[PDB]
C-alpha cells in the first residue's frame, strides 16, 4: 500500500531514480511488469556463452553517469576488441581500414562523404539540447524525413549509401519513417557523428565484465523487497489527496508521487483518472520505437584476427540481414563471437524464418565478409527480436516521424500533476543510452525531491564529473575537412 | 461471466457486429469503457441547440451499409444545405462559386488544378482496396509524405495550397504526417476525389434528423442489459480454453471469441496473455488520429442564405482558425447555425485559448468570409475537441505515417487466434465513416460465424443493396478534363515545336 514514490518500470532509469530516492531516505517502491529488472537490457547466462548481452552493452567516454552508477555498484569494464582493421564491404567485396569513417578514394566522392559527415554536425549546433523544437529552422527540418534531407545532401550514390546504414543503425529506423529535426538533435546530443559512430573514443568503446544486467539486478538487490515483479501497471488514479496506482494482479499502491519510467509510448497501457491533458493523450500514440533483433554467432577461436581483422564489418547492400557487426569475445579472449545487428525493415522481414534459418545466412554472410570458411562452423548461436516485447515495444529507443517533435516534443517531460517523467526518452544527453537512462532517472528523482521542499531548484539539474578510467579524448577535425568544398560547392567554382 | 462472444467497443462497428450476432442467436457482451454508446459519434440534446452532432455526422450516396442499418433502427435523413452559392476564401477575400470544385481562372493554374485532382483519381486505380501494400509502386509511394507528392506535382503555389486544405480537410492531419501510398488508398476507397469532397451526390450530403448518435443508442435499446458501460477492458487472456476477459472494475468475462471494435491503437490499453504476434505488437504504436475540434455557432437566423450563400465557406491561410464550414440548420429552418472544423495543427494550437476566445475568433472569421456584421451576434456556442479523448485518440480516424502501411498494414483485420478486429479502420470501402464502421463490425461477425461453421467462407464478405432513399448518380469527367495536359505537359509541348 502506503510509500512516498511510486516507480513505474524496473529499467536502468526506473532503479537510478528509485536508488537515489531511498538513498535520500524516502519510502520507494518499484513495480515492474516483467519477472525481471532491467528492461531493453537483459544478460542471459547458460554455459555456451558464460554470460551475454542480448539488449543494451555498449558504454564509453563521454557517458559518465552510467559509468560512475556501475562502478558504485562494483562494476568493471573491458574495451571491444578494435585492435586489428575494419572491414567495409560495399557491392560483394571486402575493403579494410583502419580509423572511424571508411575511406573513400574517387575525389568527388571523397568531397560528397566529407561534406554529408560535416553538415550533420553544421545542422546539430543550430539544434539545442534541452529544447530540440526552438531550432531557428525547426518546423522545416521537423517536415521533412531523413530521405529527403539526404536525397538534397549527397550528391553521390555511395555517400548516399553509406548515410542511410549509418541512420537504420543509430536509430533501428528507415531513413523515410524519421524527422529530419530529430535525427539531427539524436546525434548532437550524443556529442555528433564521430562520437556516435566510434568505438575507440565513442559509444562503442567498452562493455561490462559479466553483463550490463548486473546494473538493474544490483540496485534490486540494495532495494530488498521495495522491488515488485509481475506487477504490470494498469491504473493511475490522481483525483484523491494521495495518487493511487492499480497493478494487473488488483494491488494497490498509494504515494505522494509517481515516476513514470517506461517507454513513452507505453504509457498507453495504462488508464488514468483524470484524464491525460490532451498534448500528452495524443503523444503517446505518436511515438514508436524501432525494430532490430541482436544475434550472437559463437566460434572456437576469433579467428578474424590472424588475418588482421577486428571483427567490426560494415555491409553494404540490401542482401545482407546484417549491417553492422562487433567482436563480441570475451577479454580474456575465449567464448570468441561475432555480434551482429538485423535492422529496421530486415527486423520484420527475417524474423519469419527460423532461428537456424538466421544463423546459416548469417554465417554464409560472415564468411563472404571476412573471406574464411571457418565462419561457416559456428559452436553456438543466441538471438533476441526485440519487436516481439509487449513491456519494450521495440529497441533500441523511440523514434519520432515527420511532424512530431516541434508539434508534441515539449510535452515528453511536462509533469503531470504528480507523476514526473524518466526513461532514456526524456534525457538531454546520450537518450537513447543506457546513460540517458540515469540522466532521466536522477533527475526525475530530484524533481520529486524540489517538489518537496527538500532541494532548490537550483539542483534539479546536475553536472557529472568525468570517469577517471575512461577519459574522453576531444573530437578535432582537420583544416582540409572543413575548408573542402561541397560537390554543388565545387561546381559553383567551376 | 458466460457468453457466446464478447464485443470490445460500443461505438457503431461494435453495435453493429453485436446486433447481428444476436439476430444471428449467440449469446453476446458489448463491454464499453465510457458511460455512453456511440463512440467517435456523440448526439448533445439541451434546449438551446435540440440536437447537436458532437462528432461524426454525415452520409451520403455509397454509403448503403450505414443507411440500412439506420433506416431497419427507424432513422431518417436530410438534407444538407447547398441550395445556394459555396464560397472560396483565398488571400483575404471571397468568391462564391457553384459546383463542387472551386473555379480557377488563369489557365497555367487551370491546368495545375485540372492534373492535381486528376493524377490523384490515376494514383488511386493503382491501388486494391483490400490490400494498398500491394500496389505496383507501393513502397515507392509509402515512403513518400504527401507534402513531397504536393511538391512534385503543383507547379502553382495556388494548387498545392487548395491540395494542402484537401489534406487538412480528409483526414486531420498535416501533409507532412502522412503516408502518400496511404492518403491515396484512403481517397480511393472513398470512391475518389469527387466522392469524397461533395455535399450534393457526396459523403456530406446528409445528416441523420434527430443525430447519428441513436444509431448507437437504439441498438443498445434492442440488445438491453447486454451493454456494459463504465467497463473498459484492460486484460485478455487466451491460454485456457476459453477466451478470458477482463476489466477495469475487476469483472470476468468468458467467450469462445472476441472482437476488438476500438480504433488499432487503443488495443495498446489492453494486456495481453499470451502476447500478441510481434507484427501486431509493434503496428499498434505506429498508427496515430488525427487532431480536429468541431465547432458549432448558433444564430437567430440562417441570415447567409438571403445573400445567396449556402453556408459552405472553403477557407484558405494560416491565419483562419476554421478552414471549412457547412450550414448546421435544422430542415426546419430553425436553429441557424454554421460547423466548422478547426484541423491538425491548428486544433492543438488554438486549443489553449478559452471557449470564449476560440468563439470570438470563429465570429470575426465569418464576417469577414461572409461579409456580414450579423456574424458577430452568435446566439449560442458548442464545441468538442476530441484530441483530449482517452477512449477515442483523436478524430476523425486512424492516418498511416510514412513506411508503416506498407510494413504492418496486412496485419490490421489479421485474427489473433480468437479475437477478430472490427472498427472502421479495418474496412475497406468508406474506411474512417460511420459506413465503415458498419462494414468492418458485420464483416467480423461473420468470420465468426464461419470460424463455428454456420456459415460458408463465402459468405463473410457481402455485398450491400443500392439505397432506395440515397440514389447515388455515376462520378463523370469531360472530354477536356480528361485530356488537357499538365504543366510540365504544355513545357514539353512547347519544347517539341521549338526544334
Ligand atoms: C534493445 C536494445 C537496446 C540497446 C542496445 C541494443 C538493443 C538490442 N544497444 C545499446 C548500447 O549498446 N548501449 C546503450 O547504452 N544502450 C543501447 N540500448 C538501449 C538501452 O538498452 C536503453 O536506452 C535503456 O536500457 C533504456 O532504459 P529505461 O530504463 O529508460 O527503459 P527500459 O529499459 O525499457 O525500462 C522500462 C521498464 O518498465 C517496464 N514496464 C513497461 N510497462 C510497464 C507497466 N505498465 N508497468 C510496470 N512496468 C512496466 C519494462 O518491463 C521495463 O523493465
Ligand atoms: C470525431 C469525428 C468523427 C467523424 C466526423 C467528425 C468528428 C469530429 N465526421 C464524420 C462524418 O461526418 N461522417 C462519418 O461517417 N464519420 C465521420 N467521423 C468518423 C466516425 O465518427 C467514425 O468513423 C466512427 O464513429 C467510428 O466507429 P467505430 O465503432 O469503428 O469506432 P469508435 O466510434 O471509436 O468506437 C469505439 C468504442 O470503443 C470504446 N473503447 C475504447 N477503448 C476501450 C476499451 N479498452 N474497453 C472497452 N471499450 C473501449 C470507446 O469508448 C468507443 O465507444
Ligand atoms: C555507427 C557506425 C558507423 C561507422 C561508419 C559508417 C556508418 C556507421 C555505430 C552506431 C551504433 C552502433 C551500435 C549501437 C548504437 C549505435
Ligand atoms: C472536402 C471538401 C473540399 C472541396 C474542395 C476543395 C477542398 C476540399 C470535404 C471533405 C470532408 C468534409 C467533412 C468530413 C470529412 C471529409
Amino acid at each position: 500500500n502506503k510509500c512516498d514514490v511510486v516507480v513505474v518500470g524496473g529499467g536502468i532509469s526506473g532503479m537510478a531514480a528509485a536508488k537515489l530516492l531511498h538513498d535520500s531516505g524516502l519510502n520507494v517502491v518499484v513495480l515492474e511488469a516483467r519477472d525481471r529488472v532491467g528492461g531493453r537490457t537483459y544478460t542471459l547466462r547458460n554455459q555456451k556463452v558464460k554470460y551475454v548481452d542480448l539488449g543494451g552493452s555498449y558504454v564509453g567516454p563521454t557517458q559518465n553517469r552510467i559509468l560512475r552508477l556501475a562502478k558504485e555498484l562494483g562494476l568493471e569494464t573491458y574495451k571491444v576488441n578494435e585492435v586489428e582493421r575494419l572491414i567495409h564491404h560495399v557491392k560483394g567485396k571486402s575493403y579494410p581500414f583502419r580509423g572511424p569513417f571508411p575511406p573513400v578514394w574517387n575525389p568527388i566522392t571523397y568531397l560528397d562523404h566529407n561534406n554529408f559527415w560535416r553538415t550533420m554536425d553544421d545542422m546539430g549546433r543550430e539544434i539545442p539540447s534541452d529544447a530540440p523544437w526552438k531550432a531557428p529552422l525547426a518546423e522545416e527540418w521537423d517536415n521533412m524525413t531523413m530521405k529527403e534531407l539526404l536525397d538534397k545532401l549527397c550528391w553521390t550514390e555511395s555517400a548516399k549509401q553509406l548515410a542511410t546504414l549509418f541512420v537504420n543503425l543509430c536509430v533501428t529506423a528507415e531513413t523515410h519513417e524519421v524527422s529530419a529535426l530529430w535525427f539531427l538533435w539524436y546525434v548532437k546530443q550524443c556529442g555528433g557523428t564521430t562520437r556516435i559512430i566510434s568505438t575507440t573514443n565513442g559509444g562503442q568503446e567498452r562493455k561490462f565484465v559479466g553483463g550490463s544486467g548486473q546494473v538493474s539486478e544490483r540496485i534490486m538487490d540494495l532495494l530488498g523487497d521495495r522491488v515488485k515483479l509481475e506487477r504490470p501497471v494498469i491504473y493511475i488514479d490522481q483525483t484523491r489527496e494521495n495518487v493511487l496506482v492499480e497493478t494487473l494482479n488488483h494491488e494497490m499502491y498509494e504515494a505522494k508521487y509517481v515516476i513514470s519510467a517506461i517507454p513513452p509510448t507505453l504509457g498507453m497501457k495504462i488508464h488514468f483518472n483524470p484524464p491525460l491533458p490532451m498534448m500528452r493523450n495524443q503523444m503517446i500514440t505518436r511515438v514508436p520505437l524501432g525494430s532490430v533483433i541482436k544475434c550472437i554467432v559463437y566460434y572456437k577461436e576469433p579467428f578474424w584476427r590472424k588475418k588482421d581483422y577486428c571483427g567490426t564489418m560494415i555491409i553494404d547492400g540490401e542482401e545482407a540481414p546484417v549491417a553492422y557487426t562487433l567482436d563480441d569475445t570475451k577479454p580474456e579472449g575465449n567464448y570468441a563471437a561475432i555480434m551482429g545487428f538485423i535492422l529496421a525493415h530486415k527486423a520484420r522481414k527475417l524474423a519469419r524464418l527460423t532461428k537456424e534459418e538466421r544463423l546459416k545466412k548469417l554465417c554464409e554472410l560472415y564468411a563472404k565478409v571476412l573471406g574464411s570458411l571457418e565462419a561457416l562452423e559456428p559452436v553456438h548461436y543466441e538471438e533476441k527480436n526485440w519487436c516481439e516485447e509487449q513491456y519494450s515495444g521495440g529497441c533500441y529507443t523511440t523514434y519520432f516521424p515527420p511532424g512530431i517533435l516541434t508539434q508534441y516534443g515539449r510535452v515528453l517531460r511536462q509533469p503531470v500533476d504528480r507523476i514526473y517523467f524518466a526513461g532514456t526518452e526524456t534525457a538531454t544527453h546520450w537518450s537513447g543510452y543506457m546513460e540517458g537512462a540515469v540522466e532521466a532517472g536522477e533527475r526525475a528523482a530530484r524533481e520529486i525531491l524540489h517538489a518537496m521542499g527538500k532541494i532548490p531548484e537550483d539542483e534539479i539539474w546536475q553536472s557529472e564529473p568525468e570517469s577517471v578510467d575512461v577519459p574522453a579524448q576531444p573530437i578535432t577535425t582537420t583544416f582540409l575537412e572543413r575548408h573542402l568544398p561541397s560537390v554543388p560547392g565545387l561546381l559553383r567554382l567551376i
